[PDB]
DNA sequence: GCGACGC
DNA sequence: GCGACGC
DNA sequence: GCGACGC
DNA sequence: GCGACGC
């Protein structure tokens, strides 16, 4: 599962596999993600989020 | 339980985990953190501050 | 003023 | 030693 | 504001 | 070391 967003104008997938932190602001859910090595920074809108991603942001939400 | 400030025109969060000194100043809970490396300052009116941080300042002041 | 980093 | 958080 | 790597 | 995702 990938998912899609643009961040600064361009857009970028990024493998749900590679999300490592997860959290919600307002509507949209935000994410650090394992690119090559390195951390990286993503969001993307709730209703846009596979359901895999909101899976693992409950996780997160519950576990604190 | 994290404490939310702002501290020159930045709003900003930090955990208890990593909250050191605490007092008080009039009506404001003053504090100390671990700012990796370096030691930060932030403060939150008493009203808004998290029970967390009450409990913190407590202890601090029965000290 | 109240309490307690970076110059 | 002195300037730079809520009220 | 909301929560938490890119200049 | 400070601050730049949707509404």
């Amino acid at each position: 599962v990938k998912v899609k967003f643009k961040y600064k104008g361009e857009e970028k997938e990024v493998d749900t596999s590679k999300i490592k932190k997860v959290w919600r602001v307002g509507k949209f859910v935000s994410f650090t993600y394992d690119d090559n090595g390195k951390t990286g920074r993503g969001a993307v809108s709730e209703k846009d989020a596979p359901k895999e991603l909101l899976d693992m942001l409950a996780r997160a939400e519950r576990e604190k």
